[PDB]
């Protein structure tokens, strides 16, 4: 029977848990029946990637309109749906793509999560959440709620909350500690780069074993450049309800996971639109996608050395941007260290 604090034991049972991911499928549409959680392979998704870089070639380099119909039906027979009597959404613009790329990354950390659970050692007078909590290899320590850093954070989350996102209020459960094993050996060469700042980012629930497990990671070589707004790396926020969306809860599942990770930005190339990169001009560290409101930059605090932007959120100034709020994006993994795990309570305004 598991030693572990309750708020770590209830952290592991959440996201390690089954029928979440089937759950997480079905709201995809994915057929269950035909397709189950335990036939998900890494290289069928790896396949379906190269199905919507073959669509975002057939596009952009002038090829028929009717290979990228085939092309579309033979993503949805590799990975079976089922809409019922609705038609199935085609796979003929940036869009489509996107929505469906989205799809595919959950997917990813799905499939991890199953394998890591199927996998390894397994002992019947083990905890199974004993079991479950080193596979993550993932040191998950409860952050005392009256420390200093309980109040940083509890602050962040009070003065960046976006009234554009108005459809809930966030409420801290649970404030964890997390050091994954070996990413502060990774994240040495860029620890004394300037511009270091601690960031959101928000993910599915169903995600988090995975990110525990191999980090915040770059979409594989076979997914579409063009099916994120600015390319392949990873993406965070300096507004917690901007990350919060990315949760993807509702008020059938009102709890959410958010992560704040120290992200070496360095040289920011700021941008005000879409552009589908993979890798940045020697001299460039990150992209800043800029957005109409920012925080207020003359309220930033530091947290171990690092800037924490709990502003709250102002006019930006920026004139034409597709941005309401900003975005940082590195296109290396060695580039974050995560430090905290958030547990939130969406409560949905009627
Ligand atoms: C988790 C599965 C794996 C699969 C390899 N994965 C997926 C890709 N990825 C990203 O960061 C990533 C995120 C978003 C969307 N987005 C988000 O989701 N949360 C946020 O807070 C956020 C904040 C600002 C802007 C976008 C945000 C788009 C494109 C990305 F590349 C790293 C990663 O590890």
């Amino acid at each position: 029977k598991s030693k572990l604090p309750k708020p770590v034991q209830d952290l592991i049972k959440m996201i390690f848990d089954v029928e979440s991911m089937k759950k997480a499928m079905v709201e995809y549409e994915i057929d269950l029946q035909k397709m189950p959680l335990g036939k998900l392979s890494k290289r069928q998704i790896q396949a379906a990637y190269s199905i919507l870089s073959e669509v975002q070639q057939a596009v952009s380099q002038g090829s028929s309109d009717s290979q990228i119909l085939d092309l579309s039906n033979r993503f949805y027979t590799l990975i079976p749906h089922d809409f019922g009597m609705k038609k199935p959404p085609l796979l003929n613009n940036a869009d489509s793509v996107q929505a469906k790329a989205e799809m595919l990354d959950n997917l990813l950390d799905i499939e991890v999560a199953y394998s890591l659970l199927r996998g390894g050692s397994d002992d019947s007078s083990k905890d199974p959440i004993d079991v479950n909590y080193e596979k993550l290899k993932t040191d998950i320590k409860v952050v005392d709620r009256d420390s200093e850093e309980a109040e940083i954070i509890r602050k962040y989350v009070k003065n960046t909350h976006a009234t554009t996102h108005n459809a809930y209020d966030l409420e801290v459960i649970d404030i964890f500690k997390i050091e994954r094993e070996g990413e502060c050996q990774r994240y040495k060469p860029f620890k004394q780069l300037h511009n270091r700042r601690l960031l959101w980012h928000g993910s599915r629930t169903t995600n988090f074993a995975g990110i525990l497990s191999q980090g915040l990671r770059i979409a594989p070589p076979e997914a579409p450049v063009t099916g994120y707004m600015f390319g392949k790396g990873i993406y965070f926020a300096d507004m917690v309800s901007k990350s919060a969306n990315y949760c993807h809860t509702s008020q059938g599942d009102p709890i959410g996971l958010i992560l704040l990770g120290e992200v070496a930005l360095g040289n920011m190339y700021e941008l005000k639109h879409a552009s589908h990169i993979s890798k940045l001009p020697k001299g460039k560290h990150s992209v800043k996608g800029l957005g109409k409101t920012t925080p207020d930059p003359s309220a930033n605090i530091s947290l171990d050395g690092v800037d924490v932007p709990l502003g709250t959120g102002i006019s930006s100034g920026v004139n034409d941007t597709s941005l309401l709020y900003n975005e940082y994006i590195v296109y290396d993994i060695a580039q974050v260290n995560l430090k905290y795990l958030l547990k939130l309570k969406f409560n949905f305004k009627t």
